[PDB]
């Protein structure tokens, strides 16, 4: 992760560049919308998120976003999660709860946050990249996602909450049934965002 990337993540934050290709809404909640672009060759998706979360100190959100011990503690979909220093960087292992029959999914990745000063504005930006480790090979039963990358941009909304932009993409190593998307969309996330807000006020 370079200087470059971090600032890049801040862009669509200011301005939602969706014109480009065939993006599509999918959800709107707590003041948040989720777009997605489908690579027709692979059938994979690209998600993009914008929105505002009043009641979430831009500063809190960011801290809460890196606090595993706590995140592990309140995020109903976290099966396993822990960090380790490998060389000079922080590598994260994360296991995600998938409805049985489906195998959970686990990620090994390089995470990095940087608080930016752009125009006298604190713009909390975090980056995520999939990486690998001899000592941390794949697991049986759990699907190791080897392609994954996300970036989240936090910022004050001026009032009580925080305006945010997020880019996501990973290859789940399996087909995601559309009902799952429907649940994710129609119930999954809404609740998550709900549980997370509760998670802020209680920090
Ligand atoms: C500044 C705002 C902070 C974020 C809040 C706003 C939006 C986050 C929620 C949704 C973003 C959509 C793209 C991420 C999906 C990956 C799952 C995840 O991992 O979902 C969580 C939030 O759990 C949830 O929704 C609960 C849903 C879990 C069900 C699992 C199967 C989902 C199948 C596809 C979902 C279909 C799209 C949803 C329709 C809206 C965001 O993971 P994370 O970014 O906290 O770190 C993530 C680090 N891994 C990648 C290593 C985990």
């Amino acid at each position: 992760f370079s200087e470059e990337q971090f600032w890049e993540a801040c862009a669509e934050l200011q301005q939602p560049a969706l014109a480009g290709a065939d993006w599509q809404l999918l959800v709107e909640t707590s003041g948040i919308s989720i777009y997605r672009l489908l690579d027709k060759k692979t059938g994979l998706y690209e998600y993009k998120v914008f929105g505002v979360l009043e009641d979430c100190s831009p500063t809190l959100l960011a801290d809460i976003y890196m606090d595993s011990d706590y995140r592990k503690q309140w995020d109903q979909y976290v099966k396993e999660l822990y960090e380790q220093e490998c060389n000079g960087e922080t590598v994260v292992y994360w296991e995600v709860k998938y409805p049985f029959p489906m195998s959970n999914r686990d990620y090994v990745y390089l995470r990095q946050r940087r608080d930016l000063d752009m125009e006298g504005r604190k713009i909390h930006v975090i980056l995520a990249r999939s990486t690998s480790m001899p000592q941390l090979g794949e697991r049986s039963g759990v699907i190791r996602v080897k392609q994954y990358k996300q970036s989240l941009a936090i910022e004050s909304d001026g009032k009580k909450g925080s305006k945010v932009f997020m880019y996501y993409f990973d290859n789940p190593g399996g087909q995601i049934p559309s009902w799952l998307i429907n649940w994710a969309a129609k119930n999954g996330v809404p609740n998550f965002l709900k549980d997370m807000a509760r998670a802020c006020q209680n920090y």
